[PDB]
Order: structure tokens, then sequence, then C-alpha cells
């Protein structure tokens, strides 16, 4: 599977018929339609003491991965119940800054969007906590083109060493709090994984306040490669699936 024409997210359900599931996401989030919740409580993400490891190419993106061996970087409130450890992060980008996001907001694409990983602690691990319906809490947070973040520099820096898929690299200290907007308004609804295996099994809350980062910063995630070294470029660049039908969804807003 890719984001080719020959193996992309057309093509997806034939090896994962999960695809044309009743919970798939992303999907498009129409800001009138989302029903604010009152009751929803504010989200709380507590990366003080998260502890990276290693970041790597797998040929679909590039994932910074953490230690989550122990209760060190976690998410929960909000939707949540209980308690959300996080594994790693990734991002999905575009070709051009008009498109790269996997969720929409009132159909608008924004140039890329992070998705920050997290395993609900009562399964005792990510493979496990994959097979259960409340099993992952993804965090998606949108991506402009404008003003640089500081905080993404260190990671765009260290690019030019997993250029090509299978390469890896030590990306310790990296501190995921200097990725995140100054608001935590979201909206939640269930949803699944958006890569295959496409299991249903997340809760997504999606930032409503995108973060800026500059150009430069966006122009090096596309210099990256989908292919593996020695073998034929190709530009790793809209390496995201579009909005799948909402079906029997209501989206949330923690806010009006
Ligand atoms: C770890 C993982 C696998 C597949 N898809 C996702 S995503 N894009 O839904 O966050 N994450
Ligand atoms: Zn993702």
């Amino acid at each position: 599977w890719g984001y080719g024409k020959h193996n992309g997210p057309e093509h997806w359900h034939k090896d994962f018929p999960i695809a044309k599931g009743e919970r798939q996401s992303p999907v498009d989030i129409d800001t009138h339609t989302a029903k604010y919740d009152p009751s929803l409580k504010p989200l709380s993400v507590s990366y003080d003491q998260a502890t990276s490891l290693r970041i790597l190419n797998n040929g679909h993106a590039f994932n910074v991965e953490f230690d989550d061996s122990q209760d060190k970087a976690v998410l929960k409130g909000g939707p949540l119940d209980g308690t959300y450890r996080l594994i790693q992060f990734h991002f999905h980008w575009g070709s051009l800054d008009g498109q790269g996001s996997e969720h929409t907001v009132d159909k608008k694409k924004y140039a890329a969007e992070l998705h920050l990983v997290h395993w609900n602690t009562k399964y005792g691990d990510f493979g496990k906590a994959v097979q259960q319906p409340d099993g992952l809490a993804v965090l998606g947070i949108f991506l402009k083109v404008g003003s640089a973040k500081p905080g993404l520099q260190k990671v765009v820096d260290v690019l030019d060493s997993i250029k090509t898929k299978g390469k890896s690299a030590d990306f310790t200290n990296f501190d995921p709090r200097g990725l995140l907007p100054e608001s935590l308004d979201y909206w939640t609804y269930p949803g699944s994984l958006t890569t295959p295996p496409l299991l249903e099994c997340v809760t997504w809350i999606v930032l409503k306040e995108p973060i800026s980062v500059s150009s430069e910063q966006v122009l090096k995630f596309r210099k990256l490669n989908f292919n593996g070294e020695g073998e034929p470029e190709e530009l790793m660049v809209d390496n995201w699936r579009p909005a799948q039908p909402l079906k029997n969804r209501q989206i949330k807003a923690s806010f009006k």
C-alpha cells in the first residue's frame, strides 16, 4: 500500500476491507454542524517528562518515537476515560501548500497535519490497544505556512539523515511541547487509523488552532523519499488520506 495512483487510498479496501467501514478517518469537520458539549472536560496534555528516542523514515512518513515504558508523556481528560501514553508522532503533508492535511475544516485543506499518537494504558501496550474501540487517542494539529515554528526546527534539521525508507537516527531530548498551539480548543469524534491497517480504534481530538510553520520548514519535509536508498527517487509528498464518509457520527466541540 502507498499513496500512488496504483496503490493509494482508493485501493486500500482490497487488502483492508475496513477501509469502507462505519467509523473511518479522516473526516471533514463541518464547524456549523459540530455540537458544543459543555460537558467535555479540559484536555490535559502532560508532556513534561517526554523522552524521545529515535526518528525513522518508514516509507510512508517519518515517526519520532518515544520511550513509552513508563507514564511520562500522557494525554487525559476531554472525551477520554483514563490515561493515554504518547508513543510517537508523525505528519502528513502535501506537494503544495494548498493540500496535505487529512482532516479538513469546512472542506479547507491545511498544508500538513501533525498526529501525536497515544495508547490507552488499560490495555498494557500499543499492539493490544489497537484491537480495542477505545485503544488510541490521536491528537491532530493542523499546520499552515507562514511564520516558522521554532520548536519544529530540530526535526527539520535531522531529516537529511533519514532521507530514504528504512533509515533511522538518534533523536533524544526532543520536547513535543514546542509543537503545540496556544489553545487546546478541539473537536472530537470516534474514528480510525488513517493508514493501513485502518483499525477503528481511535478517539480523534483535533485542535482548532493551527500552528504556523515556514515555507522553508515544509519544503524540507518534501525532500524526503518514499523509496529506499539506491532506488529511483519518488518524493515523499501527498501522504494523506482524503476525508471519509461521516456515516453515523457526531463531531463534538469543546468550545462554542
Ligand atoms: C501509528 C499509526 C498507524 C496508522 N495510522 C496512524 S494515524 N495516521 O491514524 O495517526 N497512526
Ligand atoms: Zn497520521
